[PDB]
């Protein structure tokens, strides 16, 4: 139950990191227009 | 419950990340990059 | 458990800020 939480939080930490990089790419692209 | 509150927050984050990623993917389709 | 709460607060903060950045892009692209 705790292990289930830990795994999901780890997934979320990773997913947030990678999603932010995609947002930063968009910001770069849109900002150079 | 302190544990229940944590599980709720995690479920919230999982939902939020799903939906936010879809919004980012949409932007990526629109930007074409 | 406390370390997990800290990570979750981190995620909640990061999601909030990231969403606002996504919202700004939606206005611009939109």
């Amino acid at each position: 139950r705790m292990k289930q939480l830990e795994d999901k939080v780890e997934e979320l930490l990773s997913k947030n990191y990678h999603l932010e990089n995609r947002v930063a790419r968009l910001e770069k692209l849109v900002g150079e227009r």
